């Protein structure tokens, strides 16, 4: 009459799952900031356009000509995507999202490579003047381990 | 779409089972030498009788008047129970039995407390003369951790 054998199969499948569990914990989180990155890249046409037609970065959602509140640029895991002086910043929600990335953010910004702009992707940045952004890391930025290698740009990237 | 939650329940039930598994491993083994002890205590009436009617310990199964081969005193986990000079020794099988106790043994022997005998239970012993046994530990004796506290007698017990 065999509990033991069953207790061995439960035991080996349950440590395998505990072993897997971190990897899938980190897989999901990368798929959840993947959307934030996509919601923010949607906004680059408008920003690029706005800067090209005028010489000035759009001050907000409404200048660039995208939905006036950021909360309307929201997804399954992103709460809001926001243009603030040509820098678009996506904030993760705090529901349906992994704890180490809930409520955190990344940013896309561009530099003029005179004739067009050059875009970058990375952790939050604030525009200081028409060609320089500065790190805006306040402790709510997506950790580097969850950012793709494409979106690892530092404030001074060129 | 939730693998994670399931992976957490599998993970917690599987470490609990790995935690339990030693205890139940040791539970079973105590229930398996429990039978060896019972198969050997069955044989004490005959041995006690034989010594009382004569002054000599029975030399074998056939003198004491129990089944001439020990292999016929066998159970679910015991292979054979054997009278050899008044000492009855039970050997565990090597199938249906836990590895740390498979093939190992214990022994019951008595001393004359003149008028009757006094019995003891413990790890194997060999009779040296009509009143002394000696430890017969050859490396095939049941470990102390699996012997009940009732069956912890040392060779020189009185
Ligand atoms: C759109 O982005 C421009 C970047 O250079 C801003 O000037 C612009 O603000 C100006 O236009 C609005 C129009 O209502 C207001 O008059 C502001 O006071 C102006 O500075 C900005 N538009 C918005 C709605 O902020
Ligand atoms: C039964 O136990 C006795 C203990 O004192 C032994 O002597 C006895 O052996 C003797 O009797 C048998 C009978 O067949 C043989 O004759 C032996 O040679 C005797 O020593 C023992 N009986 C057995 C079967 O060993
Ligand atoms: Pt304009
Ligand atoms: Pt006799």
């Amino acid at each position: 009459f065999t509990l033991i054998e069953l207790m061995i199969v439960i035991a080996i499948v349950g440590i395998l799952a505990a072993v897997a569990l971190p990897a899938y914990q980190d897989y999901t989180a990368r798929a959840q900031v993947s959307e934030a990155i996509l919601l923010a890249e949607g906004q680059k046409s408008a920003v690029t356009e706005y800067y090209l037609n005028h010489g000035k970065w759009p001050e907000n959602n409404t200048s660039a000509g995208v939905a006036s509140p950021p909360s309307d640029i929201k997804g399954k895991y992103v709460k809001e995507v926001e243009v603030k002086n040509g820098v678009v910043t996506a904030t993760m929600l705090s529901s349906g999202v992994n704890n180490e990335i809930k409520g955190k953010k990344l940013s896309l910004w561009a530099r003029r490579e005179n004739g067009s702009v050059k875009w970058f992707c990375g952790q939050p940045v604030t525009r200081t003047d028409d060609d320089t952004v500065a790190d805006a890391k306040d402790g709510k930025e997506i950790d580097t381990k969850h950012l793709p290698s494409t979106c690892r740009d530092n404030f001074d990237a060129k």
